[PDB]
């Protein structure tokens, strides 16, 4: 289960960098140079690495600065073969982000944010990366008055597709990709879903420019199925980018390493990317716990990848045992997968085996066998 | 607070008819037929009801009972001056609809669903329903091998469209809301949120014919904010119907009567609805508590009202007052009003205001002031 | 991963006999004779079955029918040697209890809330029961005013205390264990969770004759982790049952198989059971899903059983792999378990290494290793 | 509505004083001086102030900057009239308590925590404070191999064993009370609710000396009833202290102002607290909101204040209402409150109206009466 660079396996600065501050305690680990996140991680096996502006560049850096921190990474890159698939901007950290960067009712804010952006943008294409992530963990409400959400979204939308003509007009290929959360810091944040990020991006002026960034931990924040939300993203051709982590339940953001959690999530998860050929990175946004030292920092983001590989592993040997294939037709999922009614509307009404002589008591009475199935799952995971 | 017909207060009959089974519990009151509900329900001031297929004319009935059960609520409806704005499909009592109706693995069982619907399309037309609410309560799953998603989200739009279809080759002016529930009585149900129902539906053949239909409750069960929800389907044009009722939280699916459960959430709700102009029902989807006799159903069905009615006044009251409305602009709610760049993209870029001579401590010094706001709207809500 | 009788499974006659009625669904399976439950489970290997009264006798029965359902379940325990541990009265079914039964309002259903109990106690030890249960599933409330919790709690001790006195005064040798729930079928279950129904005994007269049935999905729904609760209750000398199955989060009480739902956490509550040396039967209170036939229901008990074995298998090489032995000390596991001051309170208060000259920078230094030591319990559990 | 300080509102310096940094964000606000803290809320008419010893003595202070420190927050009482009636320890910010304080695995820690807390006993007592607060946040896990949680009890009651000998040893009169919280920051805290905290009290050495401090927020963070925990802990004499807030669901701890959050849940607890003649200070743990300036911190804490006293006036209003007095009896409020049988166990046993002859028919269908004395309820909360 080692990994290498062809899992395409990536990590954001500040995941490993995390200095470990929560709402309750001061850092537990002193601030790593990016140079060193780099090789650390590529020394694991990773592929990538992911930034915020102000992860590579401190906030509010000359042009000097800029240039020279920038440098020092890209000589980590090429010392490694490191890629930088992805970027992002910081627009929740600054206080002047309190109420929102796009959806700020301030809006003064809300151009100051468009302005950090796209010069953000500027520096990831520079790097190399097809895809920006958008997280407005800022937007949204403690009160009901605060926020009025129809003319928010209506700012929301302005600013994507603001973006998407900067990103036009500059001829370049890198997407968006919003991702969700449905509280914290926020008291609910708007679109807090994969389902609302969907509908909001169809409502865009170029929506084919922007998808989703789900994240195992937040759909799990709200109760919901994140296999289930990764199916509808892939069904809308929208999965531009995923976070991958753990999270036990209905609680604050844990950012457990990846397999932690909900690990038979994990399991249908890995499952579903493998079947579907999802293509982009494995990212991983998750923080080693403060607990633990450089040590234990390094041995998290191991166990990220690890996990990763011995559920693809296990997912796989599911897929292809003979008695699981003889399960799914027994529990009708090649049934699930053929149309209803390819025989079009006017012959489904005439045809009297769907009502008139349908018999429904013997239709109720077949099992559907799901409970072997998943016993059979439960035993490919364990290697039992 | 009185309510009349003309506040358009509608009801399931499924709502003041539960019998109180639970699932640890037997039935604690009888049956009630649709015609004393209708006539106890217009003597309270409601304006109209809503039935499911089932509710109507007993499931199996000939053709000659299914008549004379029509006959009858056609007599109360006339005797009241009650209307019918909304029907649906009972698809998830019945144990052929154990793994769904569209959704079902079962390739016949999803054929019947269609044609049970269609059905009840026809009737619901014969009774001046302008609404069709469809909620998959059945589809879905207890265990991740069981349902392929992608497969099923076919099946499901397959179905949609089929009775999009239908309606168009009949005429009809009928409309579709879809109603989104996380879980209960699957343990995930496809579809679980608002967000997610309106992304669905930009998928659809005919998008214009489908909107969705909220309800407190279930938002409330993933521990969304449902004014939120709802600001986004009327910001979508798609709130064609709602489900009114009170939730304590994330948690079983309670059906509380309305007012009860989130209160203030319940007064950001009303105060949306009325600011917005939503001109559909009023309607109550609710569940008077088993340990209740039939007085205290229709006690329960009254305070329904009773609670819609005293909210509006008091988020009128908010609305109206010009302590409010300066408080409202003292936090700059005019200004998220306002387009962030009228001025277009280019002169954003050069607009040095922006970012190069951005003061971006004077703006995070600016307090939002969203306490006082919102201790005013607490004010007015308890007539403090 | 075959069980035997000596792993000491057992399961309740509702369990494998839950006919699939839901707050939305009729019935998918028959009703099952409990002579056919017994022999079947035998024929799985389990060691025996748990009831209610209700489910053994039918409501109402006539001493003549009660004595007949008696013999024919005492012969099918005879002819497969399954036992009878536990015993339970079903408080939750019928109407007269919609409010309670011990905590009722009326005085009246208390008073036959406790014949009720009484009555089956006595059948229970005829059959060998060792444990009687309570689950107060009806003792709560939806509504504030409804019930004054401390006059409940009063009405609650005095019917725990009044039947303490009965087995007292019969001299029969039963314990009594109370299980947990949050909410459901109540909007709020009085004693929601172990902590409580632990505190709780510590007020009843007979303190040592009570102690907690916890079940797993029950603290589940309050978000809390069963394996901490268990080991409180065990710290206390109060794990007297146990209630085996699956949940995932906070939702609607799942009762899935034992190891569905929280894996991880199925993990280490069978690592605790089985390290502080559990010697109470493993009882699985599970319902096998509506979608299954027989068959199903069957396979579903099967995999409980297995689930657990290989649990164990896992946990007891987790503890005895020398690499988890260096690990947990690298944690710091053997420093937790030493008194913090043997040396007494003015030891401490005198000792400057603990304060005056305690170096608080270097002890911050020094990291756990709980991500190292986490990442062996995972690859421990999937065998990799 | 205008408090003064016979209300006995208090507040902890760290509420006002909350500089606005959270898992995502800066500082927003500047540190207040504790005595600026003391004089503004003097002026909303707070009765007193509550501290962590590091809110008081910044952390690593020379004894001359602690008498400093401890001088001028004295003048500031005395300027004033204000009460200190509660203080605790900060067991949580410091990095060297990332494992805990009292349950750190390493023996070193959990000694340093314990003369940290006894420091400071000495200082509360010396300042006139009657309560002090555990709040163990740092006690718990986020692995299941990094805590055995039955050493991390013996740990925690060896703590505060050792905590109540010193107490006794110096004459003090000041008790403890335990402040439980679920989870946040650690991924579970032990004593995760209300009753485990009364549970684990029940097993100290001095059980007399310790009760809890339960908080509005902490209880709904795993969606529980906190009025119904505030009547458990009534019922059993432990409710020494109560911290005030409000909280929306199941989410990170929001520490809203009381009243926001669940409004119904705050009624409740109001109307429980005075009918009970609850004598403990009305204290508020609450954080204004980062989007606020100083001004509007103070109307944060006023609004905690009079949204008390609003609640306190509907909830008398309510109980002294001749209408609702008799709404309480129709739904047998009178009945719960008498004694089941106080005839004795066999006098029940003999008493043919308990059973044999109890008509169950006619008890069941005696409606409650919940939903009209409810709406009473809603009314007087709305003064409708
Ligand atoms: O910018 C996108 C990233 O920003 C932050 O670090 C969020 O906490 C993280 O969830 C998100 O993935
Ligand atoms: O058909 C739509 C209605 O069906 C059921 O009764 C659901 O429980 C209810 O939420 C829904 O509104
Ligand atoms: O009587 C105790 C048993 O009763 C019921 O069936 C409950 O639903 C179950 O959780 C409990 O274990
Ligand atoms: O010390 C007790 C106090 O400490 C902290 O500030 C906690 O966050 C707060 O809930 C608690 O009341
Ligand atoms: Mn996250
Ligand atoms: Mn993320
Ligand atoms: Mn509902
Ligand atoms: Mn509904
Ligand atoms: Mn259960
Ligand atoms: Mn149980
Ligand atoms: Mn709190
Ligand atoms: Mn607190």
């Amino acid at each position: 289960y080692q990994p290498t660079p062809e899992d395409r396996f990536t990590f954001g600065l500040w995941t490993v960098g995390w200095q470990g501050r929560d709402p309750f305690g001061d850092a537990t680990r002193r601030a790593l140079d990016p140079v060193e996140s780099v090789r650390r991680l590529a020394e694991l096996g990773a592929h990538g690495v992911t930034f915020h502006d102000d992860d590579l560049i401190p906030f509010g850096s000359s042009d000097s600065e800029r240039e020279e921190h920038v440098k020092r990474f890209r000589q980590a890159l090429d010392d490694t073969g490191m890629k930088v698939p992805m970027a992002t901007t910081n627009l929740f950290t600054h206080p002047v982000f309190k109420d929102g960067g796009f959806t700020a009712n301030d809006r003064d804010v809300r151009r100051y944010a468009l302005r950090k952006t796209i010069r953000n943008i500027d520096l990831a294409v520079e790097l190399g990366a097809e895809t920006y992530v958008a997280w407005g963990g800022r937007e949204g409400a403690e009160s009901g008055g605060a926020k009025d959400v129809r003319d928010a979204l209506d700012r929301m939308k302005e600013a994507f597709d603001l973006l998407g003509e900067y990103v036009t007009s500059q001829g370049y290929d890198i997407r968006f990709a919003i991702e969700p959360k449905p509280n914290e810091p926020r008291g609910d944040i708007l679109l807090p879903t994969v389902g609302h990020a969907l509908a909001f991006i169809e409502r865009l002026e170029r929506p084919e420019l922007y998808g989703v960034n789900p994240e195992v931990g937040h759909e799990q924040m709200a109760g919901l199925n994140f296999p289930h939300g990764i199916a509808q993203a892939l069904w809308a051709g929208k999965l531009f980018h995923i976070d991958l982590n753990g999270q036990n339940g209905i609680k604050y953001d844990q950012d457990l390493r990846f397999g932690a959690g909900d690990l038979r999530a994990a399991f249908w998860l890995v499952d579903l990317l493998e079947s579907a050929g999802y293509s982009g990175p494995r990212h991983f946004d998750f923080k080693p716990p403060r607990t633990e030292d450089f040590d234990g920092v390094w041995a998290s983001a191991a166990g990220c990848m690890r996990n990763y590989l011995i559920l693809k592993e296990r997912a796989a040997a599911f897929r292809a045992d003979p008695e699981v294939q003889e399960a799914l037709r027994a529990s009708r999922l090649d049934e699930l997968a053929r149309p209803t009614a390819a025989d079009g509307l006017q012959a489904l009404l005439d045809d009297r085996s769907a009502f008139e002589e349908f018999d429904v008591d013997a239709a109720a009475a077949r099992g559907m066998a799901f409970e072997r199935l998943d016993q059979l799952a439960m035993d490919h995971l364990l290697g039992a």
